[PDB]
């Protein structure tokens, strides 16, 4: 609906402050009216449309970089399910940084929540996703600032409809740590 904006580059802005000149103030970001629009549908895993309450969405990813998350910013992915159970301790010890490859080909460390706009209301890419642990040689990947995801093993490029990132608990030998990991669909 929003001119020249893929649905997966949008965020729900119904809670944003609607200004006088018609533009919006979304979490400190000025969103021009042209980048906004009403939606009465939300794409689903199968790329079909479903109905939802007439709400206003904004194409914020064209204004500030976005991170394609699987769930709300403070949830953890537990074996493919969004789980809101992070203790204050985990929230403090978790690694909030993502390595994003920029257009000049360089790598930049970015805080997932403060330096990027977390998209969490998008449909789950599929049921039973597997996750990549880039500490293993076959699990390496590249995450571009523009949203493109590249899986090294089979050199396939995934768009925002096919992957999502989320905090996840990894085993540290005989300990445990939380880091953000990408989730892909095995057969989809
Ligand atoms: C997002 O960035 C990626 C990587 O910078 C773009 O995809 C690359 O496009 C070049 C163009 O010649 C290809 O040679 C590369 O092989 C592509 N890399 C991958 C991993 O696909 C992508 O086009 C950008 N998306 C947008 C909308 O600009
Ligand atoms: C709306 O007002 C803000 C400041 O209050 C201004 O920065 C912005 O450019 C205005 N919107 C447009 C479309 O000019
Ligand atoms: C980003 O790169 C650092 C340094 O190589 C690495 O230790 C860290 O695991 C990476 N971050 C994520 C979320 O994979
Ligand atoms: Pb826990
Ligand atoms: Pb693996």
């Amino acid at each position: 609906d929003i001119l020249e904006c893929d649905y997966f580059d949008t965020v729900d802005i119904s809670a944003a402050q609607k200004l006088q000149n018609g533009s919006y103030l979304f979490e400190g970001l000025l969103v021009p009216a042209i980048l906004t629009g009403e939606y009465d549908f939300r794409i689903l895993p199968d790329d079909s449309k479903q109905k939802v309450a007439r709400h206003i969405r904004g194409c914020v990813c064209k204004l500030k970089p976005c991170v394609r998350f699987c769930c709300p910013h403070d949830h953890i992915m537990d074996n493919g399910v969004c789980y809101d159970n992070m203790s204050d301790e985990e929230l403090a010890e978790l690694d909030p940084f993502l390595n994003v490859t920029l257009d000049d080909g360089s790598v930049s460390r970015r805080h997932f929540k403060n330096e990027l706009i977390v998209q969490w209301d998008l449909p789950m890419p599929c049921d039973g996703m597997f996750y990549l642990d880039n500490r293993e040689e076959q699990d390496k990947y590249t995450l571009f600032e523009n949203g493109t995801f590249f899986r090294h093993f089979d050199r396939v490029t995934l768009r925002k409809r096919e992957y999502c990132l989320q905090h996840l608990t990894f085993a540290d030998g005989n300990a445990t740590s939380i880091r953000i990991a990408p989730h892909n669909c095995l057969i989809v």
